[PDB]
């Protein structure tokens, strides 16, 4: 087998055995992969998956093959991967174009050796997406592969976002399933795997002390909430900035003061408009937001000396490291490790106390310095993936005639009755025990014994 | 000369009346209402028939109503839950309100009908405020032609909802509902960090009782139980959670709380040897949250360890099978909401039995039973959403509306998330945070107006 | 039976069900008292108690009784007693004179009713004490008393203090038991009974949301952590002020943000050296040093408008409540609840939004607007009352020798063996279940198995 | 041309060297001291012999020991706590170093004879810088003679305090000691709070195990047993602790945790049925913190639910009996030290066995073992007090007293507590706290200088 690029064969009998381990860890995953084996429900499917490279993607990748599919696989991020587990799938025979530290030049390759079969465009009909870059590319640089494609599975926030606009734009060829918005996935992973790998990811970057220090976190959604509990639980004081009342309110409710970095909340992009008082005393700043330089220029300026900034949204261009990269001196401390010097570009004294320490170069800094979720969290994540590559390779949408393929275009989510089947697994994992109605209960709230247990509605 | 109403003790209304001056300063969103809206008088004409706990929150809220133009008739959604100053200074105000802490049921039904009756005759009522829904079916079952002319009902509480979703199904709902509960600023507020705060409350009240390092059992991990189990494992306790719902108990489990059932392997096959009596004999404290029928039943009662404390935070009592605790055991009052019930035998007790448990305020919510609900502060939001509410159904006019416009309207829907954020604003406001305003570049990139609404109506917060 | 004066007798049959629920929560306490009953170590005590009148002393009351001592009673404060529980005890014919609500003078009049009986001087033998008001005036006004008294046991640290300026004053006529410094009195009952009690009192005085509002807590020692967390639990964001580098060192450990009301941490005596800025944004302040003037009038002025005001050390002087009698209008809310009104002294608007909210008039506030520690607390710093009562008695220092006392005259820790063995009869409340060492286990770290398993230097 | 020292790779200098200047930053007590006693070189002639983790935190206090005037050899106290671009640094510094990551016990005990001898005999050492008691205990069993000119130990750690005890009762202690773990700002700062950032670190270095929901055992509950459950109870673990001190049990119960035992009430009978087979069975992670003996046994081991972490945060191995699991299980290494124990039998195992336990480092202690240890900004504490005790014992010059002088001084000892206080200022200060003076008036109402120091010596704050 050669039909791969990963940065070291050598490392795949160590990734085979956290392989072994995440197995006992995904219970969920693991659950499907014994119910759906001898029927083989992907059998024919022929799927491209641009994922982070990690352990819990490799038993997601050996889950859909398990059940019948062929995949080409990369990762979405040039720093996400895991070496071991990008080693241990190529040595599976699975073609997988992944390791951590890409160049950008790199991670466009990657995405075309699993698009592209030994010269020529694959002969796939499904898409496992994270972020929507391979998304885009179909659509924009791909069109003809689409006609022969039944639907695409999307992660995370961010690229549901962008399915939506091509939704509206009546520019989306085929139909998603947008994964991100079960309860299992973004209840679980967004909100509780940044709670467990923030913290992760700073102490093995620069293995600072966090209690008892200053932290600003960005935004207040799922990823908001998870991180800002992260360093919470470690005794950083945190504050919080959102634009959404309510999101505020509810960190108030959480007991985080809500700051903004600009006087009275409004950007007039003037330094004079920077709360300098404010980030003179902060020493972490984290963004969470999945918009565009909510971390800016003039900020950076203004943090106190020796802070540490991250991001933990999908794209980095939370931060602005360009102005980063145009005016000040970038020292290497160790990969994804860099101190930011702000006297000047071209040169800094070894003793320098003014810097900021910029984590994975400004991309997601769970898996850029650590290893992003535990695998018992992304169970449930990868469990609703599997569920929806199903869904959606057993309706055939490239092959229905046009007047049907009108009818089932659409972004929709997972029944919530196949929530609960995932939940359910997951708290078993736990040792819980969740407790049956009685028929005179299940009436009394007017549901089935079954489920589903809420409407629609419920935000739980 | 004002005589209509009926009040604990009318010398407490100066008392009263201090509270609401502190609480008002505690409700920005509410009070930002009465400011914002004083002038233009939009509740003016609307005969408001509004039945909740009758505390000082509710005072502002009636207050508000009333300072928009509204009259309204008030009563307590439950027995215990009047705080007699607050009902007092009310009607020291001139408003006609009937409730008192520890009504008898019967008492209750009359207070309603007080409400409902003025002068022996049917008030001219437009509009509804309820918690629960008891005076929504008592309406609806028995004074069908005051609904001709009630432009609409505002809902408060889940179980209220549920039964309003249950007649707009049968058929049988007369007039259109806002459903206040599943507003963020309620449901995600009220609902859970109001138990947060008055949880613990009632019970340090009512016993005293040092809570670190016990063992707490909470049936149910919805907003209530999510709520509650923080009240309890914030104190120190070592929480377990009881749920049904596996997408709940997910929560529960990553919020680090075991998930166990009452019953073996969560079959309640209603036989007791299905209760855990291992589990059970361990629990000093078992706490209702479901809004459900018998999660707290008699297997358990028996089965719980010595001395526990059983009480419930759901709307209605019912969630616990007090009714086999009054017909088995001797029921011994410590104080006002606060019983021994000895599991010795029916007819009388030792002074010094060992083998009894510790009942809040004979099973009704006991937030309210023992304290004094959830603080103003949370409040202010749930209330600022039922004045909203009684601003748009108001406006609507549904009983003006010919038949078949009335049709397109009959519905239970929630207010829309711009308001749900504007109150949330005054709410942030009030603890002095300040939210960022959005670029028009930003607001571009992620699709929104830089005004809000900031997410998709599928957002679950 | 006359010898009493309470509230209310009536409330006896009330204060008798909680003492029998008190009796349930108190394990240490009652295991003495059947333990010694037989024995009756106390037959022939006459002990001058001087401590709130609670549920929690009526069953440290009534274990001294039942041990074989008799007792006249009275609280050391004017808000601490529970009348139904003086009702109790007076009911069972044991002299006590003390009611919530009490005047100065009538707080005099209690311990001297407790000094005399048929106005002469009681023949007493032993004094326990909280806070040192009844040593003070023993010493000062009966000196000829402490002829015949054998001990003191002092319940606070402040008691302990002034225990420790008569010694070292040469003062000091009986020997004392600082009860304070066991562990399982100042690191459960100063802490924990605080963390317990404080947020208790602010609810039930306010009725206020504490989560998302800003409190400054005025010490971070037993109390003062406490404290902190009483609030932090509840979701306020705490800062914290300190005199003890170590214990602002802990602050910060413990995720709070050290700060001083005063610009650099020096209080000159003038408004300028007030930190205005910070004091603006304070919604709860918080007193727990047992020093003075702590909470100066300053610092009053610069606090935010419609701020909670209290105090949790043992005198009413650390905040300078005489300063806002003189120049502020009381307006009373409910008892024990006043609004101060900056606005004047000649008369306040009812409406008036500038104003401060006063806790039990500055006294300790948890058990002024609550009931102060709960029994299963308070079982452990009254269970050391009882080991003390007994050591100081069985010593019988008045009938000694002057050469034999003077040999004894000091002030004492209990052994740590003793210590221990309360700590076990409560963790066994709880259903804990300690390890027993092996002898190999307890060779190897030098100790018994059956304790003591720590130096004497061990801070726990 | 400098070759005295041995490190895994002198390359990594450079690297060691980045981490060590932004450690300066994160230690101002130690670099207060480094500033504040540089011109007057309190340590000139002073001669080193220190063992302890030679990590970069020992960097910083090796470093600020020579920038005051001390000459050093150093060795680690444990075989995989080195980091290696540290020792990489130092030594590229002209500092003897003999220390690397993953050293075997000869190894070890060849790299602390490293520093005791210089070209073949004894170096001219006159100091000891020791954390465990091993360095100075070879000395007194090997070279008594080193130890006529040693003017005294400075110990960090309990289980090296304890030794050093022992040596005092037994007449055996050649040389005076500090005890430095008992300063507050070392233990109840670096043994705490320490484990409570570092415990839940390495765990998931070596893991990557999701903590929240699961279950968690931590033998002991002293200072560092106290920080292990803080680490894990914070992640959302449900946190079981075991003690035999009634008193820190009473505290983990006010603490919020279940105090249990592994045996049947406690107590080990010598059996397997003397074992709680249904309470280990359900434990996820064990981690022992006690300095004691056998305290996670053979028994304990076969018990223990499938699956499970086993580590060891105090200092020395013996806490578990890895002993038992090597003569009876076969070892799988998943990474450098971390390792799956086939309960399965001796000989081999299946692959994908599903009856393993998880060991971390071997059993050596986990924090330095799969991460760093403790952060900068903590062991800025323990290693100013370290700096602060060797000038106090080099300055008192104990070998060049006579006989009956040494009689008097021979002792181990804390610093005073003004020494702990200023310590303490330093780290408030890096936070950015501020501390509040007191004013004459105060200071004389408490009975303490406007300095301090502000407890008696008694305070177990
Ligand atoms: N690294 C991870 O493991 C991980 C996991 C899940 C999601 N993500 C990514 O993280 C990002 C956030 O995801 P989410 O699910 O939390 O989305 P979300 O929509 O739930 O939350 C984003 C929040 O940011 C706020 N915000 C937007 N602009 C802001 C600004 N200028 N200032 C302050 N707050 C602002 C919004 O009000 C919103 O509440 C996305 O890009 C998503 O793909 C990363
Ligand atoms: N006292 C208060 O101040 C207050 C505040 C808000 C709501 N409430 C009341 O509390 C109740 C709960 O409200 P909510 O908003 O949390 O509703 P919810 O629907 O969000 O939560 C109820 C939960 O109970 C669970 N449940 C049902 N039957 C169960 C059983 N047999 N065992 C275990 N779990 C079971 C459900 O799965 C659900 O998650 C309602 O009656 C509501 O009106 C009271
Ligand atoms: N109300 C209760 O239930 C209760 C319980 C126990 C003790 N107490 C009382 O509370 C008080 C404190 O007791 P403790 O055991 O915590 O004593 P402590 O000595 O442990 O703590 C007092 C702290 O206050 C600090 N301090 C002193 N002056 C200060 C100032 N001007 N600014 C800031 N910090 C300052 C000291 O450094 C010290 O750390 C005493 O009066 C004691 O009797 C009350
Ligand atoms: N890894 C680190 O970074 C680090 C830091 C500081 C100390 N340490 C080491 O950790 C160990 C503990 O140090 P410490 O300061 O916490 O000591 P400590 O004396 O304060 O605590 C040890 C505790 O273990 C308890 N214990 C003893 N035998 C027990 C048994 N069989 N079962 C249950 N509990 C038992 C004791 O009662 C005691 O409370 C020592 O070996 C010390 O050198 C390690
Ligand atoms: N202090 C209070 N005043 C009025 N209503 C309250 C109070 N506390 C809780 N509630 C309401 O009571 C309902 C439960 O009956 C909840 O929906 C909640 O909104
Ligand atoms: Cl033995
Ligand atoms: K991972
Ligand atoms: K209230
Ligand atoms: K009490
Ligand atoms: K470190
Ligand atoms: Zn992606
Ligand atoms: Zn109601
Ligand atoms: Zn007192
Ligand atoms: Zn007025
Ligand atoms: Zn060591
Ligand atoms: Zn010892």
């Amino acid at each position: 087998f050669t039909d791969y690029k990963v940065a070291d064969i050598t490392l795949a009998a160590w990734g085979r055995r956290e392989l072994i381990i995440a197995e006992s860890e995904m219970p969920a995953l693991m659950g499907l992969r014994r119910k759906y084996a001898g029927q083989q429900p992907l059998k024919g499917a022929k799927i491209l998956g641009c994922i982070h490279m990690t352990i819990q993607t490799g038993v997601l990748i050996e889950t859909l093959v398990a059940l019948g599919a062929e995949v080409r696989w990369s990762s979405c991020n040039i720093f996400s991967t895991q070496d071991q587990a990008a080693a241990a799938i190529a040595a599976a025979g699975i073609p997988v174009f992944a390791w951590k530290g890409e160049t950008e030049e790199e991670y466009e390759w990657c995405i075309e050796q699993t698009i592209l079969k030994d010269g020529q465009p694959w002969d796939a009909n499904m898409v496992l997406d994270d972020g929507g870059d391979l998304t885009e590319i179909l659509h924009k640089k791909y069109p003809q592969m689409l006609e022969r494609i039944h639907g695409i599975t999307e992660e995370t926030t961010t690229g549901v976002h962008r399915l939506l606009d091509m939704l509206k734009n009546g520019t989306l060829k085929v139909p998603a399933i947008n994964v991100n918005d079960s309860v299992t996935k973004s209840k679980n992973d967004n909100k509780y795997g940044c709670r467990h790998s923030l913290n992760d990811a700073i102490k093995r970057g620069t293995d600072h002390l966090l209690s008892g220090k200053q932290a600003l976190v960005i935004g207040y959604g799922d990823v908001g909430k998870g991180s800002s509990q992260s360093l919470r639980q470690e005794g950083m004081i945190v504050k919080v900035a959102e634009v959404d009342p309510i999101c505020a309110m509810q960190a108030c409710m959480d007991g985080f003061e809500v700051v903004s970095p600009y006087k009275n909340g409004i950007n007039d992009g003037t330094e004079a408009s920077i709360d300098a008082a404010l980030l003179g005393k902060i020493d972490l700043i984290v963004t969470t937001t999945g918009n565009v330089n909510v971390c800016d220029a003039n900020m950076l300026k203004a943090l106190k000396k020796r802070a540490v900034v991250c991001n933990i949204g999908h794209f980095d261009n939370e931060i602005d490291t360009a102005f980063m990269r145009k005016n000040w001196a970038w020292e290497e401390v160790k990969p994804q490790v860099h101190k930011i010097h702000r006297t000047g570009k071209d040169g800094f004294d070894a003793h320098n106390d003014d810097y900021l320490i910029l984590l994975a170069e400004g991309r997601l800094v769970n898996l850029g310095n650590a290893t992003g979720h535990p695998s018992r969290i992304m169970d449930g994540s990868f469990a609703n993936q599997v569920l929806a590559q199903i869904h959606l390779f057993e309706q055939k949408y490239a092959d229905l005639p046009a007047a049907e393929k009108a009818k089932r275009l659409s972004v929709e989510v997972l029944p919530k009755k196949l929530d609960e089947e995932v939940a359910l697994e997951m708290v078993k994992g736990f040792g819980g025990v969740v407790t049956q109605l009685t028929p005179k209960q299940a009436e009394y709230i007017g549901v089935s014994v079954e489920g589903p247990f809420k409407p629609d509605t419920y935000r739980y």
